[PDB]
């Protein structure tokens, strides 16, 4: 998650413990259990960075699930950028010229972001956060669809 600091935007770690219990719940539940779902959307109510859903995801789910996540998030975030594409006042894009979003800032592999929290919480704009955190959700449910 990010938060806002005195020089800005800050990177800020999901709590180890909340991660490791939903890694439990989704083990003991199963990934169709309302337990679950209501935990992991409790997890992702506050806006994530990529570092955050990929790390997350790659934790609570097994091998398999995550591959399919992956695929499913992927997916995802091609529609955001199918309509960021086509309505330039969409919210996953900055208000200048230069700010339209595109699939490498939304997974966090444009430049500066790469492997970077840090950076991408300093680089990413609220609105691509919010997609990214919708993307990642939706993707889980589609996971949880197909389980
Ligand atoms: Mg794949």
């Amino acid at each position: 998650p990010v938060v806002i600091k005195t020089e800005g935007p800050a990177w800020t770690p999901l709590e180890p413990k909340l991660i490791t219990r939903l890694a439990d719940t989704v083990r003991t539940k199963g990934l169709r259990s309302p337990i679950t779902m209501a935990e992991v959307e409790a997890l992702m109510s506050s806006p994530l960075l990529p570092h955050d859903v990929t790390n997350l995801m790659r934790v609570i789910l097994g091998p398999a699930p995550y591959a399919l996540w992956m695929d499913a998030w992927g997916v995802q975030l091609q529609t955001v950028i199918a309509a960021a594409t086509r309505d330039p006042r969409h919210p996953a894009n900055g208000q200048g010229r230069g700010e339209r979003t595109n699939l490498n800032r939304l997974k966090g592999l444009a430049d500066g972001m790469v492997g970077n929290p840090q950076g991408q919480a300093a680089l990413l704009r609220p609105g691509e956060l919010v997609a990214i955190t919708a993307s990642a959700l939706q993707a889980f449910r589609e996971v949880a669809r197909l389980a």
